């Protein structure tokens, strides 16, 4: 009942967990290189560890959210041992090819791997905003799920066992997500110029961005299905509205690489064939490799 | 009452049904007339020229490709519009909006800047939202007609045109930046055999999902210092490389994201390595 657990890196992220663990029953071990960074969890009542094995040793699951798989590599090493006879839960964010192969590294040395993507920001941990893809030993997955959903209890969730697909999900997000965090900070210089306080913008925006989300979903179709007659615009509509916010950025005195670039995909997709198919055609463009 | 609409772009032909399936019968006209067939059919009221189309409502709504169109149209019709009232929804500009709205005061033409924001589909549904500016005045008159396009959320904003025609960019890029991601996203799941029709959905999840804690920002940026809580601009940074790294690896284009990446690195370089991806606005007050 909520068993132990630990967890390793205390990033803005690692921090973050911790506390769902803590403040979820689950006693919960930490440890990090630096150190220091810890009070508030250890005053919330966490254990600070004399080393690494320690840490390992004081708990069933190990969870590990650290910069990149380089660091991960040069932690589990050293307690590769101490490793097997628990499971490791490697949210470290990293490429399919880096799951697959951090996926591989255990099994041989005997550590029952899984490789989670973490979808929530520290504050949404803990809460039922935050979502978690798991992929690896669907045993082990079944094994702690408990445990593991204290960190996204709406949403702990697992995939086959190819660790792959968890990362590369993880991957198609990211950048949706930075794809936002860039056309609103964009957006909002915009406002900006207007003395627009942004938290007047982003409601309005939010308001908009949740009504998108219906058309993409009709776009998958088009892709999934091939010929793009267009439902939503035209690209070469799309293309010059590019112009027009370029223009507008340019005229109003901040940067405007941004739209400029999105132009110059549009005018590739234009110069491609597709300027009458609906936006659904850029896609044949990210198919075609940049190198 | 009646309602006169101008061009039959995707969206000129969308709007009518909000119309007709609005009570409003719609006596309308088209740059490349030669189309309406199943909007007839659905029982439209055809005019001739574009006098005959203004003569023909009190309240007039032109959507078409661009205010250079616009301009060229006005002209021939101003006589007929003076009295009717025109609500510009044709894609344009803020210093667009606002050129467009002197020319009318001048004219004591009543205009207003309409930000359309749906989907052939959604006008007319609860989906559907709509942003203008102008007149209060003008806005009580037809507050409730207005509705009837973007039932949950006909809207309106202070006098100045320019604003709403600004909001409407400021999104449309937000958006791009979205449909971008997600054709890559999709592209990506695409080398493993994955229909978008399964991804999207998770997509949308997560399409939904984000502008939440995007509204933590703001704050932020209405504020000054971007100490970080999510996550550093050095973590982003090295998230991009994989992101790019996985493109790259995969055989598709991967020219976005090495982009991004650039971007954290300026700013990054510029200092805030530390702070919260808010600070990269300090990059878009940086002019191109
Ligand atoms: N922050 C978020 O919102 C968020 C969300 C989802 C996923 N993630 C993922 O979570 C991970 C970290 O995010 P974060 O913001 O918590 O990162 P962070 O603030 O940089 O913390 C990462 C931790 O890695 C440790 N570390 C890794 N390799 C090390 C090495 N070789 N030597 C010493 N210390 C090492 C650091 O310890 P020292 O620096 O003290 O030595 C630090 O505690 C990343 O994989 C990221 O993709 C973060």
């Amino acid at each position: 009942d909520r068993p132990p657990v630990t967890v390793v890196g205390l990033g803005l992220m690692g921090q973050a967990l911790a506390a769902a663990f803590l403040k979820g029953g689950h006693p919960t071990t930490v440890w990090n290189r630096s150190p220091e960074k810890a009070e508030r969890l250890v005053a919330d009542g966490a254990v600070l560890a004399d080393t690494l094995e320690s840490a390992v040793t004081a708990s069933p699951l190990v969870i590990v959210c650290v910069s990149d798989y380089d660091a991960v590599h040069e932690l589990i090493r050293p307690v590769e041992s101490a490793l097997a006879g628990r499971v490791l839960v490697n949210l470290t964010t990293a490429t399919s090819t880096q799951a697959r192969e951090t996926a591989e590294w255990a099994a041989q040395r005997n550590i029952p791997y899984l490789d989670g993507a973490i979808w929530a920001f520290p504050p949404v941990i803990g809460t039922d905003g935050a979502v978690l893809l798991y992929s690896g030993h669907k045993s082990a997955f079944e094994a702690h799920e408990s445990t593991l959903k204290a960190i996204a209890p709406a949403a702990t969730t697992y995939l086959e066992e190819d660790h792959g697909l968890s990362s590369l999900y993880d991957m198609a997000v990211l950048g949706i997500m930075w794809g936002i965090l860039n056309g609103f900070l964009h957006g909002a210089a915009l406002l900006g110029t207007a003395k627009v306080k942004a938290e007047t913008f982003a409601p309005l925006a939010n308001t908009m961005i949740s009504a998108i989300t219906e058309y993409v979903t009709a776009y998958a179709p088009q892709v999934d299905e091939g010929r793009y007659e267009a439902t939503d615009a035209t690209m070469t509509v799309h293309q010059a509205a590019m112009e027009l916010l370029a223009e507008e950025s340019e005229h109003l005195g901040i940067h405007s690489e941004l739209p400029r670039f999105f132009k110059t995909l549009a005018d590739r997709a234009v110069a491609d064939g597709h300027a009458e198919n609906s936006y659904a055609a850029m896609i044949e463009l990210f198919r075609k490799p940049t190198a």
